């Protein structure tokens, strides 16, 4: 394959279904590479367990942790790394209220070129346990030789897209990494980068950012096909943001929108959304426990009831996970008989404002609450028109891609509900003998 698109190991399926997938203690393994420093970007952190996924003979090397702690969040961070002199903070700025550092990233360097492994799991042991995760692996970058002057950029502008990615945090510790990124030969890398940062972005930078950056690359590099409004949007996420009092608020003006271009020239589309039952938790391999990674709260739900009926099972019997709960995200465009998509993004981004910016100043500015990341892959950045969709994720006729759940999508039963964490469930037991009483 060219995608390099894992899941992460699930503990409690058949061995067939980990056949391929990797856990973190693979990605940070010597054979993946000789590791000189690190730098993990994420959210939440268990400092004891991180340190211990490294090999033995890597432990002491420098690792830098990028965060966005604040007040005694940020001084619990301190004490965990404390013990570890090896390990050094950075703050990522959050000057608008609500925002999260969400972003997962780990910056790889070796003695033998660089790696970047974008994915979509906190750095805890019950992320890489039962969960179902996605993991972008970047090819092996080399070093450019000292004196040699050439770009090391890609055909979809990775190289320089991560380093604006970089650049926004305006942190002199990730200003060191752009000089080893700067260092490096990207030009193999076949993805498209999405982020989010903070901000307010007008003009020349409305497009960088979010889903206007998401718009930019579909007008860009993918092409309308004839009956277009009739492949459907599919959207995938652990939690849902507070969209407001109706579709047209949002969802479905502009968010929709941004997700439903192609190509250059100028709504009916069926809109699925993906998102975990009740039914799905209750059954799930960690029992309802699994909710308190799904924290969509009665207090956002109950203003939205509109949005439910666009939410479709948890399913993925494609790849064994099921019962594998989801905190992957995924964004994609299938067509009409699900056989194939126009294009693929894996993201830390949930479907939220914050994670993905809400148009202000009368459609004039994108603001963005939060850093999120994710990788596009676009059919034309493989020579393709579209991509086939892989039957079975872990089979094996390779220009197809591992969508890593079931198409097409299944609509909530009557009976069915969102999983809603703050909310007791004492009505039927989990997978563990338990109830759900938060
Ligand atoms: O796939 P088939 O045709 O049904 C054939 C088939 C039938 C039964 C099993 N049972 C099974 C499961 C299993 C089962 C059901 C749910 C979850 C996990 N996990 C394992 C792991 C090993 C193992 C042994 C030594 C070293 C490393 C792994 C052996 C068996 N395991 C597996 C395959």
């Amino acid at each position: 394959n060219p995608f390099q698109f894992y899941l992460t190991r699930v503990s409690g399926v058949k061995p067939k279904y980990n056949s391929g997938a990797l856990h973190i203690k693979d990605i940070l393994s010597p054979l993946f590479g000789t590791l000189v420093s690190s730098a993990q970007f994420n959210y939440c952190f268990d400092v004891d367990w991180l340190v211990k996924q490294y090999p033995p003979e890597f432990r002491k090397k420098p690792i830098l942790l990028v965060h966005g702690d604040k007040r005694e969040a940020k001084a619990h961070l301190h004490a965990q790394a404390k013990p570890y002199e090896n390990i050094s903070l950075c703050q990522a700025k959050l000057d608008i209220a609500f925002g999260t550092h969400h972003t997962k990233m780990m910056l790889l360097l070796y003695e033998e070129g660089l790696r970047v492994v974008i994915h979509t799991s906190n750095l805890i042991h019950a992320d890489w346990h039962q969960k179902t995760q996605g993991i972008w692996l970047s090819p092996l970058y080399p070093r450019i030789a000292d004196g040699t002057h050439k770009s090391g950029e890609s055909p979809t502008h990775f190289k320089a897209d991560l380093i604006s990615y970089l650049m926004a945090y305006n942190a002199p510790s990730l200003k060191e990494w752009i000089d080893v990124i700067h260092k490096h030969d990207l030009s193999e890398t076949n993805v498209y980068l999405i982020g989010s940062t903070p901000g307010r972005f007008q003009g020349s930078q409305k497009d960088n950012w979010g889903h206007f950056r998401l718009k930019k690359l579909l007008k860009d590099h993918a092409s309308s096909m004839p009956n277009a409004e009739s492949w459907p949007v599919v959207g995938q996420f652990s939690s849902v943001g507070s969209l407001g009092a109706d579709e047209s608020k949002w969802l479905c003006s502009e968010f929709k929108e941004s997700m439903l271009t192609l190509g250059k020239e100028s709504s009916s589309v069926p809109l699925y959304l993906i998102y975990p039952s009740v039914e799905n938790v209750r059954t799930s391999l960690e029992g309802y426990p699994a909710g308190g990674s799904l924290p969509y709260s009665i207090q956002t739900a109950e203003k939205q009831n509109w949005l439910h009926s666009y939410f479709h099972k948890w399913s993925a019997e494609t790849s064994g996970r099921s019962n594998a709960m989801p905190h992957i995200k995924t964004y994609m465009r299938p067509s009409p008989d699900f056989s194939k998509i126009a294009w693929f993004l894996v993201t830390s981004a949930n479907l939220s404002k914050a994670a993905w910016g809400a148009l202000e100043k009368n459609g004039t500015q994108l603001m963005i609450r939060s850093y999120e990341l994710g990788v596009l892959f676009l059919p034309s950045a493989f020579g393709l028109d579209s991509f086939k969709v892989k039957q079975k994720f872990f089979a094996g006729p390779m220009a197809t891609f591992p969508v890593p759940y079931d198409l097409p999508p299944e609509l909530y039963g009557s009976k069915d509900r969102p999983w809603i964490w703050n909310i007791p469930y004492v009505k039927a037991p989990d997978t563990h003998g338990n109830m759900w009483v938060p």
